[PDB]
RNA sequence: GGUCGGGUCGAGCCUAGGCUCCGUGAGGGGGGAGAAGUCGUAACAAGGUAGCCGUAGGGGAACCUACGGCUCGAUCACCUCCU
């Protein structure tokens, strides 16, 4: 339900690389090696193929990132029909 | 005191060669942490082919095989040597 503020924007997960560490295609048309915050990895499970919402890190904003919140299969078909995000970005 | 001649000592400077230090450096190599990637299961019980040492060959990877050695090897039957 909370949407990106400021800097943040959508995300859709790629591929794990282990080690708490995540590829992630955000909406500008770029990969980038995201890193997931501690603090939800204990109690937020994420797979790959998944609405999340990146912010970049404030120095080499180009390939790091940091993932702050997943998106419910509720919450990303009441943004696919309010039209705020298409369905070629969630699909590739 | 000037000028020239002779003998000797000499800091510095130039060239060549030989050693050595500092900065960058394409490319390559292992080491150490991390643990929400991956393929197997080598070790500990007889760990499911006992494990390990030396040498040599082979294999995605732990590893496998041959010759000589050690017990830091389990179970059953028989034998030997003691207290
Ligand atoms: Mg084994
Ligand atoms: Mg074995
Ligand atoms: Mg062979």
């Amino acid at each position: 339900v909370p949407l990106p503020e400021g800097n943040q924007l959508f995300g859709v997960v790629e591929q794990a690389l282990g080690a708490g560490w995540m590829d992630v295609r955000c909406e500008d048309g770029k990969i980038r090696r995201c890193r997931i915050p501690g603090k939800l990895r204990r109690r937020v499970w994420i797979r790959v193929g998944d609405l999340v919402i990146v912010q970049p890190w404030p120095v080499q904003s180009d390939k790091r990132g940091d993932i702050v919140y997943r998106y419910t299969q509720t919450q990303v078909d009441w943004l696919l029909r309010k039209g705020k995000i298409t369905q070629e970005f969630l699909t590739g």
